[PDB]
């Protein structure tokens, strides 16, 4: 029993981490076969990094500025090319703990876990969810960019997501591993702004049946309503939608629990209207939202 | 910027993980160099465990009742022996994976990081802190048992907890790594209580000062109160009273944001009295107590 935010074991992806240096510029990088990865505006100084060209400066670089270091193992780069906003170096060496893994994009409302790196050195590992504006409530300082975030699946290591950038807000934002950005962002030092947030419903509604599935009770109620009588709830509340596609996803845990969906709306209508009265659940004061159904299952089953 | 519950990278961990197995009892066990750590319960049937005699039982053991699995590969032992609640199996092969390590006792009120596993594979990190009533809010199910939580420090791995048992509370107790229970625990299969707990003062505090770095400020004002006045507010609400070596090591978050732990103080007064009135420090709708002073300066810092 107990309801924990939990992360995947990191140590298949610590073995991927590297220090990336061009110029007078470090981050990380991830070492997979004999490829590394890492944010491309490595290569831009802070000048370029305003308004950067970035087939300009790339097509002004060559191998040995490029300086790959795994451990204190440095890693001889004998290629080198741009895909997206992601570069790609390759090396002469192929990683030997290389794990089996594929580039995956995920959806907002789903979550990862991060491995925060600085100088190519694993410092915590944390979880996240994409927000609905696709933004991360990450923790990162400065030379944290290019860690990754990551699912796992049976040794399979999914990785979905490195780490470009700080906003003004505070909030994080980077690209999947072909170096396509998740939200309206851009890899330049000018200040970005995301949309506007709304509320993970499916997550919450996870998050509930996690409550119940640990023997937190007092939300419940006889009540229910309607699919449709919800969503007017959820508007008002800056809540997502609830489709029947979520709802059937949140089947094996309302059959767990008995507790049908459309009944637990109704506790998570209640619970927006009236609050919590300074009671918790799962030892929270509000109602979080970043934990997914499978999540939830992955933890309480 | 950022904050978030933060793990220590696991790798170092995930290769000293291996599954022990007597009889028809699994469970997680810790292989460093030739010995292999676990929870003694292993060799207890389930009726042996309502009333354990663990010197009688273990003295009916020999080496062949104990199977050993890293991974596949099934780990001879040719000794064994108990120390206190833990049991040791000396194995014929020491892990080339055994990283630098030390068995070291927390204090209630520090936090570690759990690695929890299932036959000996591990499943998920999570960050945890030591109850002042010395259980732990863990996330475990059955098979979990074995599973151990650390600190690491420059690439030394501090183990400090071994997972024993579920209480009926839904907490969680064990050991340290010499077998000796955190709290007033035994391990026999038995209802047992833990004493009345109480939130961690100068974890709080410490979160405080973390929200304050991150720019939370509301909660903030021109107040103070003195280290005695203090206390009794603490008193009141179930909080452990403040130690001027606790303010002293609260020192470095007080410089960094030019607030007196005493004017901190008085915000917390303010929030115990007041509530937060709907809103959030750090994305809490509660006062977290489960940040030490040393985990705030390792994210914001
Ligand atoms: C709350 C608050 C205040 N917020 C900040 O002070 C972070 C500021 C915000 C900003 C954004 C744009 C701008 F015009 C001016 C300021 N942003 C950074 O400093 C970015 C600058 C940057 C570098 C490259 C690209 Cl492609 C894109 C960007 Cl926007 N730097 C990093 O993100 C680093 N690599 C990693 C890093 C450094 C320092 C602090 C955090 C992190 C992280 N994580
Ligand atoms: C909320 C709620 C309900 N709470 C429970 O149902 C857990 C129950 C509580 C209990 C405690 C004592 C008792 F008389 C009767 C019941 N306790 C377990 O089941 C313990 C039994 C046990 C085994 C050995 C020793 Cl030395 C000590 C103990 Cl008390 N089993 C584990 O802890 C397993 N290894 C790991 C495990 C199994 C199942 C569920 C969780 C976990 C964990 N983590
Ligand atoms: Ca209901
Ligand atoms: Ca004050
Ligand atoms: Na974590």
């Amino acid at each position: 029993s107990g309801f924990r935010k939990m992360a995947f074991p990191s140590g298949k992806v610590e073995g991927c981490m590297v220090q990336v240096t061009c110029g007078t510029t470090t981050l990380n990088g991830l070492w997979l076969d004999d490829v590394v990865y890492c944010p491309r505006h490595v290569i831009c100084t802070s000048e370029d990094m305003l308004n950067p060209n970035y087939e300009d400066l790339l097509i002004r670089k060559s191998n040995h500025n490029f300086l790959v270091q795994a451990g204190n193992v440095q890693l001889r780069v004998i290629g080198h090319s741009m895909q997206n906003c992601v570069l790609k170096l390759k090396v002469d060496t192929a990683n030997p703990k290389t794990p089996k893994y594929k580039f995956v994009r995920i959806q907002p409302g789903q979550t990862f876990s991060v491995l925060a790196c600085y100088n190519g050195s694993p410092s915590g590992v944390y979880q996240c969810a994409m927000r609905p504006n696709f933004t991360i409530k990450g923790s990162f300082l400065n030379g944290s960019c290019g860690s990754v975030g990551f699912n796992i699946d049976y040794d399979c290591v999914s990785f979905c997501y490195m780490h470009h950038m700080e906003l003004p807000t505070g909030v994080h934002a980077g690209t999947d591993l072909e170096g396509n950005f998740y939200g309206p962002f851009v890899d330049r030092q000018t200040a970005q702004a995301a949309g506007t947030d709304t509320t993970i419903t499916v997550n919450v509604l996870a998050w509930l049946y996690a409550a119940v599935i640990n023997g937190d009770r007092w939300f419940l109620n006889r009540f229910t309503t309607t699919l449709n009588d919800f969503n007017l709830v959820a508007m008002k509340y800056n809540y997502e939608p609830l489709t029947q596609d979520h709802v059937d996803i949140l089947g094996p845990l309302s059959a767990q629990t008995g507790i049908a969906v459309l009944d637990m709306c109704a506790s998570l209508k209640e619970l927006l209207q009236n609050g919590m009265n300074g009671r918790t659940i799962l030892g929270s004061a509000l109602l979080e939202d970043e934990f997914t159904p499978f999540d939830v299952v992955r933890q309480c089953s």
